[PDB]
């Protein structure tokens, strides 16, 4: 009852709610234990969550394509198991890319989707293409009542027309749906679109190092320590 | 060599006749008068047929599924003389929105679900089916609704959509339904298909889709009896 008008929350998935790094960093441990000794786990998961941007935004600006997102993370690991120099056969470059398919919930997450999911639709709005958010959803029990990826819309955030074509197939107004993220760049592209706004910092999501998004860069709607104090505050 | 089933919702898995007929009850409980229950819900599909037909071949223009329910109600509230205030229309065109589900549809689904993806295959607007969904609790991985797609089946865009957003081949997803005509527009699109009869979806007098028109690779008596013979191969 805090709006009255809102019954859907969009969420962002990756960082927002699951902790990619510390899950691929995991599967690269348990490969170099199979594999004969050491492999730079760390480097490898912190680079490869950088390398298809230029790739990306390559899409976004029509320069390249669309392809979706399990097909750029293959992609870009192909170019630094070149760059770093592992060489992999296809049952390996397909096993690894599938890391991203498995990752761990924030310990708030799965409580705090519970709880939300009684008074609001909960859908999924992620750079991800379906079919891997369909595993990432089976993995951690995320409890969606929709997924919303970007290769519904052939676009991927922030990109006007992922929060539009979520509230489209929501049939909603976007002053009915709010954007749940752990990023202000994304909280921003869905304010100026008319959506409500709930931040969650995740400072741990890039590792101890992390710089970017430790706090509120806008007056969004929410501001909130975990899920479940979002549901706490919505409530009231 | 099969990861997903889609499932055709009205009918095959919810009993939409008694739950419309359940709600038209309880209103006139509510209400002064009585209403044409039996009557009204019999003829409600039928009434959008045209429309739907129109949006199909072009003759109109895009409306989704709740859309052409109210434009369709509108005209049997005309018909039968009915005054109806938009708050009623509106109720009752929420009817459907809230769907009883077959004897065997959650088991079978909470079952089937543990080892493939479950994914809603409908003419239902995404957003009425996550209604069905959710008073249902029907377990949906994902929901691939003709809005998604801008047409309604068996147009092939639906079929081959669906399969493309699941990332899989046509030949690793099956389409569950109570409806030959479904199965047969699926089938032809190189899916897998499964049939279970509904023999009481229309109500006693029922005479079509009361058994298999083609060997279908699936011919289950209920969702349960799907699991069981999956689970033997
Ligand atoms: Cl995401
Ligand atoms: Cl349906
Ligand atoms: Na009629």
């Amino acid at each position: 009852l805090y709006f009255q008008g809102m019954r859907a929350i969009l969420f962002d998935v990756f960082g927002t709610l699951v902790d990619w790094r510390s899950s691929l960093i995991e599967q690269f441990q348990a490969l170099e234990r199979e594999l004969g000794g050491t492999l730079p786990c760390v480097e490898l998961t912190d680079r490869w969550r950088q390398q298809y941007k230029p790739a990306m935004d390559r899409v976004r600006n029509g320069q390249a394509p669309w392809q979706h997102l399990d097909q750029l993370h293959r992609q870009s690991l192909e170019a630094l198991a070149g760059e770093f120099g592992l060489a992999l056969d296809e049952a390996l470059l397909q096993r690894i890319t599938g890391f991203w398919h498995r990752l761990r919930p924030w310990p708030d997450t799965l409580a705090g989707m519970h709880a939300l999911k009684a008074d609001y639709w909960l859908a999924a709005l992620s750079n991800g293409n379906t079919a891997l958010m369909l595993d990432v959803a089976r993995h951690a029990g995320l409890p969606w009542d929709m997924l919303l990826c970007a290769d519904l819309f052939g676009h991927y955030k922030p990109d006007p027309q992922v929060y539009l074509g979520a509230c489209r197939l929501l049939d909603l107004p976007p002053q009915e749906v709010m954007l749940c993220a752990a990023h202000n760049y994304d909280l921003k592209a869905a304010r100026a679109l008319g959506l409500k706004t709930a931040f969650i910092a995740r400072p741990l999501e890039y590792g101890p190092g992390q710089s970017q998004d430790l706090a509120a860069e806008q007056d969004w709607d929410l501001i909130a320590s975990d899920l479940l104090d979002l549901h706490r505050q919505l409530a009231a």
